[PDB]
């Protein structure tokens, strides 16, 4: 060949600088020097996004009866605590189970602040997003972690010490699943300049035992991305979390009874951190499998949230013993977008989802673990009133965690190329504006930069027509709501299961 | 360990049919029962495209004086023919070189009709685009191949017999590249229900021999995908391809000189076909690398094409002994969209290209072979007149072939779900209309269904702003005009050569 | 270029381009070029040493 | 000539500080242009050898 | 004390020779980006020296 005869000309001809370090703006330049008269018609910008954050919410699953897996697990752990290990008989099954859920929220908070501490020591020349973009996506000021890192470390250690006052079973996979999910960095590819997936809890459950009418886990809001929160705000959040937890007699005898039934080696163990413990991003395909099938349900509903025609639709877990035979009722109203309007794009999520999977042959565990974060709407919630500004949807069942939002961190194409935060569901609405089509195209390109990005459903407001899954398909199926509800029931039963 | 002690429920809960055969419309249905009142706001339509045809054009490599690599190769092959072996003095070097260029067009046409005949025997139940969609994308009537298979077979055999009468050197790797490109299907993911890439000539060079002005090569059009031409149109094309070529007495004199110079074994031989010669799709990442880094230049300019301010910009490989010292002359003008107006989206190609490659370490052969189909504009061609409706762009030296446009085949949105043909460049213009945005969105989704799809530069007419490369970048670099011209000179010289 | 010139690469490219501007563009040049090849053989010719990053 | 221009610029010894800037000055080239554009200078000499070895 | 690159008034200074050598090793052997000269890389290395002096 000619290439074998003259390899020197081929070598000197094709020496190009590869491996551009992502994290800053790049300008391609002009091939035509007279193209400056067409200013916006030539796109010389080139931005590579680096961080996608999955804003998740811990849930016990769908529950409207006593036949829910949460109530079955409550009855089983109550039998193991009292009827086999001599309990105190000052509480029911549901009080113990809501106490266990409060433990889950505590361990999620500890893994969250441990990830916040461990992220800030990551520095590399090939990625300029490390570690400021991850701290921006977590809603924490990076200067407050640069300046007082030792205070952050000792606060994390003190959280791990104070969380050991109560007890929780180690063999329950719910705790270790939430702690592993909330404390990981997951690259979308096995390359040195990959993109970071993340899991930030926006919801934490706060114990609210007031009155005789039963306990309740009220919502507690976590810092959203772009809010520069310091260590004092996280300490205030932690003290608000254990305000009604420590100093409670019922919680004290519950911790004593769990410490009696399960041994000292049978309880969970929060690991101590120090100055040499840092985490690196790992490649997890099973994380990408459930990230791909993740379906957003929108921002949660609080007591302060105003809804026209929807009163009392807050995301609370109730423990009223006078109604429903004292069941742990938790079924929320989805589709709320954070404010009081119609949110036309959420109608695109009313079709049956497409379960996409890598490879050709799929095991049962792969299909079950790929549908952990999926949620399909089933029936519209009937409003109590003649006028209704939003539209809410009741699901047919969800897993141990739902997805509310997503967060994109990428460099801006305009001066001075700082980080931009883009919050979006799977559904993206593009209304009548000349500045919204190019922004939506840039958001689409930034989404498809990631490998297993969730399947979007873009609604165009000027054509009154939405679009299906905007993702590349390899081996897919159509999932009905009944089969996904069955898989969610299996997942919630297996996660809350404890061995006796 | 709930999955271990209850494996039957885990096995039964995840029995899903995953191998969905592409090639038909799929209605996912409504997950919410009352979502049928939202009309097009719930998109329950899912289509997977199957055919991407890359429409190319053979070129000598932008000759503009005697110092071009094609003229140097003409001098080298003329010294090899007439100085090393006792030849004739009736023909010059440029006549022999353009005879060799016309032999490439004849071999491309033979491989074209051979692929038309060999495609129609492809059938698999998991891909319903076989073989009707490939025959639609190749521009033939699919029913005419099935109804007249015996007349189609001997036509290809007679084309091979009447094109094998002349000689062309097999040591020259121009023919062994073009014939290998023009036949054979190329899957994009090496799976069973993969997507097929193709290569079809948009045009071919028909030999016409004039008097003292020269033996200039002329354009000859080819049927596009929405034509459904029968066998007699291809017979007419083959008849006027060699109408003034087989009727020339001096043609065989220089044809036999190649035979006696290069021997009887170092010649290009055409493979005869029978009823069992069936081609199969193969996986080649070398083809996908140059498919991914490909840039469209537009439709060729003909003598019948009307251009305001561009009277003599027709694509012709001229050779006049009177002017330019008897050199082969070929400098086409790109940027022609087929109509007599300026294509607004062609301004987006004035930025520097992005060479994206898989993996981390790239050899020099991979870099020089990944830039074969790319073509970058350098400077606008000066119009001859006070007004000009289109805008044409002169290249900085193109490679051995140029991509005109692309043809994409997919099933229809509505009844009866027949094949639809989409013709688009690398630049897609979305004008301000009611229904163009969702058509552009489904075009984008169908393009990103393909794995190594070319990078699209979408220009929006409402915002008067275009966007950069719409492709997933993995390991990329910015290519300037000078480096790509340096690569293209090497890639032109490496094909037009003889190692003796 | 003399010693007090500091010419760049493009000046040497211009010099090489107009060194063979009317030489590589001549049809009759290769006819007598190949005659030297067939007369003196392929081994009795002047060969130019190619260079790489280690030829010092 | 251009081969010696390319091959001179890799000469260095601590006992002779005229290497290689003074030789490139005496040959008439810019010494900084060889160092900044070594990859473009190398294939230029290779292409000169390729297009002069045709005859 | 004060960190210094040494005396330099010409291109024959050891600082410029080391700048040219490290620029050749970065670009001409390991495929650099060609957006900077030798001296920009060497002043960046001196800024690294001042950073490590501050850390120690």
């Amino acid at each position: 060949a000619w290439y074998a005869r003259y390899p020197h000309i081929l070598e000197e001809a094709t020496r190009l600088p590869f491996a551009y370090p992502i994290g800053q703006y790049y300008d391609t330049g002009y091939s035509v020097a007279s193209a400056t008269e067409w200013s916006k018609y030539v796109d010389t910008s080139l931005t590579i996004p680096g961080v996608m954050c999955v804003n998740f919410t811990p849930t016990p699953g769908e529950s409207y009866n006593k036949n829910s897996p949460i109530n079955i697990a409550a009855q089983n752990v109550y039998t193991y605590v009292r009827h086999m290990n001599s309990g105190h008989a000052n509480y029911e099954q549901a009080d113990l189970m809501m106490y266990l859920l409060a433990m889950d929220s505590l361990y999620i908070f500890h893994s969250y602040v441990r990830k916040i501490l461990a992220i800030s020591k990551l520095y590399t020349p090939v990625n300029k997003y490390f570690p400021r973009a991850l701290l921006v996506a977590l809603g924490v000021d990076p200067e407050d972690v640069f300046a007082n890192q030792a205070q952050w470390e000792y606060f994390v250690n003190m959280v791990a010490y104070r969380a050991g006052a109560f007890a929780a079973p180690a063999s329950m996979t719910y705790y270790e699943r939430h702690a592993w999910m909330s404390n990981g960095l997951y690259v979308d590819q096995d390359v040195t300049r990959a993109q970071i997936y993340m899991f930030k809890p926006t919801m934490l459950w706060k114990y609210e035992n007031l009155g005789t009418t039963g306990t309740k886990l009220v919502p507690l809001m976590m810092p959203k991305a772009g809010d520069n929160r310091k260590l004092v705000d996280f300490q205030v959040l932690f003290n608000n979390l254990v305000s009604t937890m420590l100093g409670d007699e019922d919680f004290g005898i519950m911790s004593g009874d769990v410490f009696k039934a399960f041994g000292a080696d049978g309880l969970v163990k929060l690991l101590a951190v120090d100055s040499t413990t840092m985490t690196l991003p790992t490649y997890d395909p099973l994380i990408l499998a459930q990230i791909h099938s993740a379906r957003a349900v929108g921002a949660p509903i609080l007591e302060t949230s105003t809804l026209t025609g929807f009163p009392g639709r807050q995301w609370q877990i109730t423990q009223n013993p006078d109604v429903n035979n004292g069941a742990i009722i938790f079924h929320p109203s989805f589709g709320y977008d954070g404010q009081d309007h119609e949110e036309l794009s959420f109608r695109a999520m009313c079709s049956n989802m497409i379960l996409n999977l890598p490879g050709e042959a799929h095991s049962a565990e792969m299909i079950i673990e790929a549908t952990r974060l999926a949620t399909m709407f089933q029936v519209k919630a009937v409003p109590a009133g003649d006028t209704s500004k939003p539209v809410l949807y009741l699901p047919n069942g969800f897993g141990t965690e739902v997805v509310n939002d997503y967060t994109m961190i990428s460099v801006d194409k305009a001066t001075p190329h700082d980080l931009t935060i883009h919050t979006f569901f799977n559904n993206i609405l593009v209304p009548n504006a000349k500045e919204n089509y190019v922004a939506n195209l840039e958001l689409l390109n930034n989404i498809i930069q990631f490998d297993w990005a969730p399947q979007l459903y873009l609604t165009y407001g000027i054509a009154q027509e939405s679009f299906g899954p905007f993702a590349q398909l390899n081996d897919w199926t159509i999932l009905t709501g009944e089969t996904l509800a069955r898989m969610h029931e299996v997942c919630v039963t297996s996660m809350f299961d404890v061995p006796q």
